């Protein structure tokens, strides 16, 4: 109200506030150091108890974007490392704030971040928190500028009670270290999301990302009525809008807008949000983003009521195309939150072909009456996935799942680099041990979800460095085309087996003391680099290259005076093996 700053502090309460800030301006100044950081924050601090004592006191009036371009434009030193940025300060309020938001440098040439020995952290931990945890927000904002604040904050808490709990397990390793890797792989799989969201909104614009949102919604709030539905994929869209846009504070008063519409409003949108509603408001988005679907309605009847038997399905549809479409896509996915949400939407652009293409023609009725079995293939081509990949990933278990589909991709495409194959394979081998777990019923979105980050990766990388024609193919393809197309990729024909190198295929008894971690990628790197030589090598033959080395290593691992064996034995497989496959 009459001061922003003082509501925003009352609002947050201090520590969060106190973090936010840190945030906030890691993401713009990330060269300064986190002292001068410390610094800030602290003014800011006692600048806004200033503001909550009196809103009268001066320049507690005035805007947060005023008041954060200001002591933006403090920094001494800002034309000195920003250059370009600092010549933002000669500009007034709009258009200084649009041009700091420019300077923002996604790709900041920062050392990446060596995790300390789990008994430095504990140490740092308990000795100084505060400081320990701070720098590390610091860290990890100022590396990226473009993670949404609150969220980031909700991950700082959540390292917050790894440490404070596994630093005095007596066997900390064992507990923090796989925290603290289900903490990295969450952290990116949202970031990535994030961008993926963003970069689809302007490659693919707001129709589809308005279809995105419908079938979404829809699974999430089945007894949602669809004109409650559509008001959340207008709200839900300018969100996105805004927030891709950059601007934090617009983004986060949007979001908020949303939650409290969406809890002043449960009853007409889900029985689920009660407690989501009742949190702070720093974390309620959030949590509603996070919410689990609503029980639907129970007796639901076929969609064919309203849109094959009845007549005027020709004359709704022209009457409001994308409306008509988004009804079918609201009934389709909230009898259907087993599905995809890019199923649904293959569904609907089915069922729209179909419609064009007869409405205008000799009988409707009988030329789109058809229509529901074309959906039969494109729901069952997935649910097979999905039934063969959770099944052959209990045969063998995740790292044997992971070499399966190593060697399967290798063939199909083996111009891919050898690093880019092995974490590819990794991280799908991952989203097989994740999903897989679950029930028939909640696999697919499963999938879906961490299917498009790994695909995006991969063409993100294969963009900077292209190397086959085909996976930029199915990389530039509808966002609906682009998992049925890398499934689509058969064993590559043309491909000219690489020239064998003796090097690659040579092993040390460094390996025999390597970590699982570490042993499996060279392993696996191996693997690839085998398949890339012998590509016609069959399951057979390649399980026999395969046990040979797995006794290969054993013999220079175990009952041995080491080394020796594996340059004497080692080259008793390069020939062995090499004759095996010639
Ligand atoms: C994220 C907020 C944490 C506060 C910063 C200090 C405490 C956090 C604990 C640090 C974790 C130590 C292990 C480690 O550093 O591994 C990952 C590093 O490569 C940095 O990346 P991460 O922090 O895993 O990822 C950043 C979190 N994201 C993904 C949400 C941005
Ligand atoms: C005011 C809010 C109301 C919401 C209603 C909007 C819903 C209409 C949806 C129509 C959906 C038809 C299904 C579908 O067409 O989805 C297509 C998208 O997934 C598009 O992916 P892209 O290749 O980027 O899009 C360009 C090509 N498309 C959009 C024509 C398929
Ligand atoms: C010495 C004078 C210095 C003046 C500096 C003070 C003004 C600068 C203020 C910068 C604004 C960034 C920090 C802040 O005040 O809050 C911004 C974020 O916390 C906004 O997030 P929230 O509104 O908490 O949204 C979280 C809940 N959402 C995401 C569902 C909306
Ligand atoms: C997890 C990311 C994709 C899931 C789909 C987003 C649909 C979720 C619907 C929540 C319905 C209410 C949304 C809400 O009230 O939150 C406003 C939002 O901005 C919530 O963000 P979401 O689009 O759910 O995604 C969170 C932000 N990420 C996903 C881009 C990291
Ligand atoms: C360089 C390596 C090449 C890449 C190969 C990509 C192939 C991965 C296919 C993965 C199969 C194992 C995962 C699994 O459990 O499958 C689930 C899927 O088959 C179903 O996902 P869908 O509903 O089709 O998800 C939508 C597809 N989109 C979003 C990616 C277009
Ligand atoms: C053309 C010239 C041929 C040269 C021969 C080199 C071929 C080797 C390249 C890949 C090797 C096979 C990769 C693999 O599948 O990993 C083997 C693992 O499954 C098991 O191997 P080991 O570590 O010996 O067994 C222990 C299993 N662990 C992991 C539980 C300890």
């Amino acid at each position: 109200h009459k001061s922003e700053v003082a509501h925003r502090f009352k609002d947050l309460g201090e520590e969060n506030f106190k973090a936010l800030v840190l945030i906030a301006f890691a993401q713009y100044l990330q060269q300064c150091p986190f002292e001068d950081h410390v610094k800030l924050v602290n003014e800011v601090t006692e600048f806004a108890k200033t503001c909550v004592a009196d809103e009268s006191a001066e320049n507690c009036d005035k805007s947060l974007h005023t008041l954060f371009g200001d002591k933006l434009c403090t920094v001494a030193t800002l034309r000195e490392t920003y250059g370009e940025m600092a010549d933002c300060c000669a500009k007034q309020e709009p258009e200084r704030n649009e041009c700091f938001l420019q300077h923002k440098d996604d790709n900041p040439n920062l050392p990446r971040l060596v995790r300390p020995e789990v008994d430095v952290m504990c140490t740092a931990f308990h000795d100084n928190e505060e400081t320990f945890l701070k720098k590390y927000l610091y860290e990890i904002a100022r590396r990226h500028p473009y993670f949404y604040a609150p969220e980031l904050l909700f991950f700082a808490k959540r390292y917050k009670a790894a440490f404070t709990e596994c630093c005095q397990a007596a066997d900390k390793a064992a507990c923090l270290l796989p925290k603290l890797d289900e903490l990295r792989d969450e952290g990116k799989a949202s970031s990535a999301k994030q961008r993926l969201k963003c970069a689809s909104l302007q490659k693919f614009g707001e129709r589809a990302f308005k279809a995105w949102a419908v079938a979404r919604l829809s699974q999430r709030f089945p007894k949602a009525e669809f004109a409650e539905v559509s008001k959340l994929v207008t709200d839900l869209t300018k969100v996105h809008t805004e927030c891709c846009h950059g601007d934090l504070l617009e983004c986060a008063d949007d979001r908020a807008d949303l939650a409290k519409y969406i809890c002043e409003n449960q009853d007409s949108i889900s029985s689920k949000l009660k407690e989501c509603c009742e949190k702070p408001l720093l974390e309620k988005s959030h949590c509603i983003a996070e919410v689990e679907n609503d029980e639907m309605p129970a007796d639901l009847p076929s969609l064919a009521a309203d849109f094959v038997e009845s007549k005027d399905v020709c004359k709704n549809y022209a009457e409001a195309k994308d409306v008509f479409l988004g009804m079918f896509l609201y009934e389709y996915a909230r009898r259907h939150p087993d599905y995809s949400v890019v199923l649904l939407l293959r569904l609907a652009k089915t069922y729209e072909t179909t419609l064009e293409k007869c409405c205008a023609a000799a009988d409707p009725h009988e030329c789109y009456a058809k229509v529901f079995d074309e959906f039969k293939p494109l729901v069952e081509e997935p649910q097979n996935l999905i039934k063969q990949n959770c099944e052959l990933f209990e045969q063998l278990g995740e790292y044997k799942f992971q070499n399966a589909l190593l060697v399967r991709y290798t063939k199909k495409v083996p111009q891919v680099s050898t690093p880019t194959l092995v974490e590819v394979s990794r991280n799908l081998g991952k989203v097989g041990s994740k999903c897989c777990k679950h029930p028939e019923a909640k696999r697919m979105p499963c999938a879906e979800d961490y299917l498009s980050v790994v695909l995006n990766q991969l063409c993100v990388l294969h963009e900077k460095t292209p190397v086959s024609d085909r996976v930029t193919k199915c990389c530039t393809e509808s966002l609906v085309n682009r998992r049925p197309c890398f499934s689509a990729l058969e064993v590559d024909e043309t491909y000219v087996p690489k020239e064998f190198n003796a090097e690659t295929f040579t092993f040390h008894a460094d390996i025999c003391t390597l970590s699982e971690k570490e042993r499996q990628i060279k392993k696996q790197t191996a693997l690839v680099e085998l398949v890339k030589h012998k590509p016609k090598a069959t399951k057979e033959q390649l399980k026999a290259v395969m046990d040979d080395f797995a006794a290969f290593v054993e013999k220079c691992c175990k009952a041995d005076d080491k080394e020796t064996c594996f340059a004497e034995e080692g080259k008793k497989l390069v020939a062995a093996s090499q004759a095996a496959l010639g």
